[PDB]
């Protein structure tokens, strides 16, 4: 297995390296016949001994041309011709290249921007993670005690927890009667009993959270001062800060130092992601936080640190176990990609899809376009693209509703009509379908470089969605699993991916087309469901829409819906496709993307709606409308509120304006800065007005009632 790679230079030379894991060995190849490149595109070959002699200057030494074969490629899917100018070290290139493109005879050059090691597992062909060797996975967390203001490593480290799959332990300097904490002299003793234990223990990927930007630096802030190497890496080195995206990582040599944070971040979309946040969400219990409640530690070392101790070892056992979960996603998306985790962890899926290019570009022997200039990445900021659809809904409570999906809309508009910058347009082209709205003409006498890469996504995604139902071995079943939501988020990403700004593949009218193909579908689907089939079709969203037969009888509409489903597919070209995606006893559409419903079994689902006054009364609207289908019992559930308030009869309970109570709080020693636990209490035409009416409003409008007789 391969783990990753970088390069070191024995004197003026590269080396890469690769970190193997290998049959519970671990190791070592650095490979020197490999050397650094860019191409040139050129006015005539001809030039070529003109073209060679371009010095340099680096490091206070002469930087030059080696060697220089010409080569022939594809561009766009055109054939071209054009000369690998190669190498010595790969901080020739950014002092080469400019006296390069800024030669008379040179048209273009390209591939000029890649990291070397990246350039390295691309050109060879390996991919990282590949194996089925156990890594081992080791997480942990550290507890601090944050001064009375603020440098960041002024406040020792008080606890130090660490997890995994046997235990999850806390080290620590003061005393306390836990089986699992560890007690240990000094916090001096604490940070070597750490380092003593990724020895014994010697995992390959160590987990954390944020890691990168608080335990790793805290830890190092914090022993360039107290006298002790961090010695972590596995050539027994200390962890390192590394340029990334505009903030700021730590590789760990000869480990993976994978930070939950980075990664978490992305699949499900989340309000914040504390800790507790995130693990509450994918596993449901719950957890405990916001503190300085550090007072156990303090003076006043009063004990309750039995308390923190529990929470430490907490911090840990989450951490390792949501990366236990978030981490075969990303092992995945390594192995698609073909480059190294600490690298994939850290980047959007804007760029994952990117490397997803330069190496199917390799692959299949097609320069890559360059990235955007400053410039013509200026532009791009410039908005506005264009997304679908998102029409008005026929208002009104409505019963015995029908949902419709399109399987993968986008993926699947982009393999069908071979959308793609490289079949836009093109000239001469014989066979060729043409973008609804807006003209444009994506060729098909020829695949398209994304449309075949996405048709061989989606297609790898069948094979193993199907072989998943003939499984029985559940490891083949999870790993399974995850290829598949793999493929799945990365064929999702294309469509916004021609939109993205630094895509090097970036074409708007690629991605204008698409959504334009999509709003001919969603119609078409629109249209037939109403005219050949009579139902009425009740609110469209980007992907699909919700419809039925008013006053229809029940299963029959499913019926019915099930039917033109079948009846639709053989209307749709290539792979366009609706599905049968759910039944919801109820509900009620009030506007763009605010709608609620509920199954045939009491669950309910609304996006666009939600004190405790409210809170309270919200609901009792909620469930009579849907539940028991009564828009009055619920108007007769406002007035008997907008009523026991100006009346004044309900419990000073509900209620729980800023600033305003750090007024009584002063006598506590309460020293409250924007950052410590308080869940505080705090007019009538408050009450009835800037709480209960506007969150029983906004459901209402959808009836047409307003807030005067309400009131
Ligand atoms: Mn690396
Ligand atoms: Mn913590």
């Amino acid at each position: 297995m391969i783990l990753d790679v970088d390069y070191i230079t024995e004197e003026g030379k590269p080396v890469i390296r690769l970190f193997k894991k290998e049959n519970g060995k671990f190791k070592i190849e650095h490979d020197r016949t490999f050397r650094p490149y860019i191409y040139a595109l050129l006015r005539d070959d001809s030039k070529i001994e003109e073209v060679k002699k371009i010095t340099g200057e680096r490091h206070g030494k002469i930087v030059r041309i080696v060697d220089v074969e010409k080569v022939e490629k594809k561009f766009l899917g055109k054939p071209i011709t054009v000369w690998k100018l190669y190498l010595e070290h790969p901080q020739d290139v950014p002092t080469l290249r400019e006296k390069v493109r800024e030669h008379p005879a040179v048209v273009d050059i390209f591939e000029y921007d890649i990291p070397f090691a990246k350039r390295y597992l691309i050109d060879k062909g390996l991919i990282p993670m590949e194996g089925e060797e156990e890594l081992k996975i080791l997480a942990f967390d550290i507890e601090t005690l944050y001064h009375e203001g603020e440098e960041f490593g002024k406040g020792p480290i008080i606890m130090i927890s660490y997890a995994d799959e046997n235990e999850a332990r806390v080290i620590t300097w003061k005393n306390i009667d836990l089986p699992y904490v560890e007690s240990v002299s000094t916090e001096k003793e604490m940070i070597k009993r750490f380092l003593r234990i990724i020895r014994e223990k010697d995992p390959d990927i160590i987990v954390t959270y944020n890691g990168d930007s608080f335990d790793f630096p805290y830890l190092a802030k914090r022993a360039e001062k107290l006298g002790i190497k961090l010695t972590i890496g596995r050539d027994g080195s200390e962890p390192k800060m590394q340029r990334i995206g505009d903030m700021t990582a730590v590789e760990v040599k000869g480990r993976i130092h994978f930070d939950l944070y980075h990664v978490i971040r992305t699949t499900i979309n989340l309000p914040t992601y504390t800790l507790e946040a995130v693990y509450e969400a994918i596993f449901g219990k719950p957890k405990e936080k916001v503190y300085a409640d550090e007072i156990a530690k303090a003076w006043e070392s009063g004990e309750n640190l039995e308390r923190v101790a529990k929470y430490s070892m907490e911090d840990a056992k989450a951490t390792y176990e949501l990366g236990k979960e978030f981490l075969p996603m990303e092992i995945q998306l390594s192995r698609l990609v073909g480059q190294p985790l600490w690298d994939v962890s850290r980047s959007s899926t804007g760029n994952l899809v990117e490397w997803f290019l330069l190496r199917k570009a390799y692959e299949r022997n097609e320069v890559a376009p360059n990235k955007p200039s400053e410039e013509e990445y200026q532009r791009r900021l410039r908005e506005s693209y264009t997304g679908g659809f998102v029409k008005e809904p026929e208002k009104g409570l409505w019963e015995n509703i029908v949902y419709l999906d399109y399987k993968s809309l986008y993926p699947s508009i982009i393999i069908t009509h071979n959308v793609s910058p490289d079949t836009l347009n093109l000239e001469g082209c014989k066979n060729y379908d043409i973008a609804p709205q807006v003209g444009h003409k994506f060729c098909k006498d020829i695949p398209g470089f994304i449309p075949s890469l996405l048709g061989h996504l989606l297609e790898e995604r069948q094979k193993i969605k199907t072989k998943m139902k003939e499984t029985q071995d559940p490891i083949e079943k999870i790993l399974l699993d995850y290829r598949q939501k793999a493929i799945k988020l990365l064929a999702n990403s294309f469509y916004g991916y021609y939109g993205y700004a630094k895509a090097r593949w970036y074409c708007k009218e690629c991605a204008e087309s698409v959504t334009a193909w999509g709003r001919k579908y969603i119609e078409l689907v629109w249209k037939e469901l109403e005219e050949k089939f009579g139902f009425k079709v009740l609110y469209i969203d980007t992907d699909g829409l919700y419809a039925t037969i008013p006053g229809g009888e029940s299963e029959e509409i499913k019926k019915k819906a099930l039917e033109f489903v079948k009846y639709i597919n053989s209307k749709l070209p290539g792979l366009l496709e609706l599905e049968y995606e759910g039944f919801y006893k109820r509900g009620f559409f009030v506007t763009k993307k605010r709608y609620a419903v509920i199954d045939e079994e009491g669950k309910v689902i609304t996006r666009g709606l939600e004190s405790e006054i409210a809170k309270e009364t919200q609901a009792r609207v909620l469930e009579t409308i849907l539940k028991h289908g009564d828009v009055e019992e619920a108007v007769r559930i406002v007035k008997e509120v907008i009523q026991k308030l100006a009346n004044y009869e309900i419990p000073p309970e509900k209620l729980a304006p800023h600033v305003a109570v750090a007024k009584k709080l002063a006598a506590k020693g309460v020293k409250i800065k924007p950052g410590m636990v308080i869940g505080y209490i705090v007019d009538a035409e408050y009450y009835i007005e800037n709480q209960v009416l506007p969150a029983v409003l906004r459901i209402l409008e959808g009836f047409g009632y307003r807030k005067e007789d309400l009131r």
